[PDB]
């Protein structure tokens, strides 16, 4: 059962900004969350999208391992750590859009397309074009479709193979110490209204694990620490993390 | 290749410590140690040897993954996380003797050291008998030798499947951050004397992975905070790490 807790809005007036944070117990098969409508609020992916990419970018084989090397095509672009050569490792850390639009070129839409469909990730919009879709239908999620996508990520559950998903989860990794491990993806949504950014991925623990998905509105890229922040902040308060 | 930067020996002195850091930059295939003799020099593994065992039984069956749970025997040892269920993640983490004693029962000394010497793993194996042999299944194993048998996991080179290495690999997950992910096991042999405490493994960094293995006299339980601390003022030294 899903159950609503405004306390969490604090962290988001104290940084005056406006979002849904959404927490799933794996143990208990409890949900929790802010503002359950928002919770179910389909947006643009942004580089969230670059978890399934990725699954099927391995399983395709288009990525031999997260050490193949994909060189910079030269063209420098605003965000300085894209003009460098990449691995899997380093593209999902720095969300290289290059990288992952070669990816989808070597791929091809149809089978992106399917693929995606076979993961039950958000709602069919299936254009376009080749590897940027979006414009005549850009596939749309809700934070508690995050949430179900990232489940069977973790239990292996998705339509690709056990390798695939493993070195994706091995490429999520964001932080690590004694207390927890962090996989998860960042992402900004910025050329369609609203802008939004996302943080997706779960919180493993020794006895548990804790799928979170959040989305808050984002007018500048001003404020993108916070999606982070406001994340660690219900973790904490949720006694999840110290 | 192999150079001598004694002026790390400060860094154990500084603790009224002594012994060995052994570095191997991948990329230059070349490696640095404060003291060649001690670098060189066979000790019992410890805890260090879960490493090669949790591969062992991964790849028999006897770990079916890391979520498999362990329960534990009612027995209260001294240590308390040891009092507890487990699976292969949490058990290398707090170095569940229980738990990999009941995997080396279903594996048996026999496979274990054809395993062992297929991993080129340090010395001896089952053959291990006379004066103080049976400890660690009689394999004793330097830090230079620690770093071999590293790089080969690293790789997916050792002769077991590609999935026991990476699963093994996630089990040894230590710490991470934006700046670099260190995969690694502690151990601390105080059966035989002199005592000696070990921290081995690697720093991966985006462009770039280090590997490490030191050991160091542990008169007392007091000081195994060190390990961590000298190697760590080695790397900061060597700019490895911030
Ligand atoms: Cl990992």
């Amino acid at each position: 059962e899903w159950q609503e807790n405004k306390s969490w809005n604090a962290h988001f007036t104290e940084h005056k900004s406006q979002g849904v944070v959404v927490l799933w117990n794996e143990n208990k098969q409890q949900g929790f969350t802010n503002n359950l409508k928002r919770a179910n609020q389909a947006f643009l992916p942004a580089s969230t999208l670059k978890i399934p990419n990725s699954l099927i970018a391995l399983d395709l084989g288009v990525v031999k391992d997260e050490h193949q090397v994909f060189k910079w095509d030269g063209q420098t672009r605003d965000i300085a750590t894209w003009n460098r050569d990449h691995n899997l490792i380093t593209a999902m850390k720095y969300s290289v859009v290059p990288v992952y639009q070669e990816f989808a070129r070597q791929i091809g839409e149809a089978r992106m397309s399917k693929m995606l469909h076979a993961f039950d990730y958000g709602n069919e919009d299936i254009s376009g074009n080749v590897d940027s879709f979006w414009l005549d239908g850009g596939i749309r999620i809700s934070a508690t479709e995050q949430i179900s996508f990232l489940r069977k990520l973790y239990h292996n559950k998705l339509h690709v193979s056990e390798r695939s998903q493993r070195i994706v989860k091995q490429a999520m990794l964001t932080e690590a110490n004694g207390d927890y491990i962090i996989r998860a993806k960042t992402g900004y949504s910025t050329r369609i209204e609203p802008k939004i950014g996302w943080w997706v991925g779960w919180v493993e623990l020794d006895d548990n694990v804790w799928f979170f998905a959040m989305n808050m509105d984002m007018p500048t890229s001003d404020g993108l620490g916070l999606r982070q922040a406001i994340t660690k902040e219900v973790l904490k308060q949720e006694k999840i993390i110290p």
